[PDB]
């Protein structure tokens, strides 16, 4: 299977702290599942509200079956009330080095 | 300031996306000759064939705007928008697992 990238574009409509807090919970979580490879938080510069999470994970399914473990909707629920999300997978085309 | 920036470039291919791929892969070759350049990731949704974000990493916003200043970078922006919509947003990484 291929790597797969999961982007995460979030506007955050509280404090950005407590969105930092649960999101790290969020992080630690999918960090201990099999499959997890990476991933990174980005603060969009210009704003104070605007985040971006890229996470890396081996392969399709191993994706799925992180999202599918009832530990997660803690997590998912308090993101949802925290910010809006769009987000959508992808596979790497080129990286360089 | 002196914080390592992430540049995150949404794109919307209306040409070829053959096309796009390869003007990008000059693109970033270009980019991976200019100091400050850390990496670049090139997405793909997956199962769609006209949605891209690359991901590009610079020691600071400094020497990311001097490397959009070349000369050489013209050729390859002159293509990307002949080919390409995009939206784009500068970032910095917060978190990192
Ligand atoms: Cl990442």
């Amino acid at each position: 299977a291929d790597e797969v990238t999961f982007v995460n574009r979030f506007t955050v409509h509280g404090a950005p702290a407590e969105f930092e807090s649960v999101f790290a919970r969020t992080a630690a979580f999918f960090a201990r599942q099999p499959g997890f490879v990476r991933h990174t938080l980005l603060r969009e510069r210009d704003k104070d509200n605007s985040y971006v999470n890229i996470a890396v994970w081996t392969d399709h399914d191993a994706f799925r079956r992180a999202l599918a473990q009832p530990g997660f909707l803690p997590h998912a629920t308090a993101l949802r009330a925290l910010s809006t999300s769009e987000h959508g997978l992808f596979t790497a085309r080129q990286t360089l080095p």
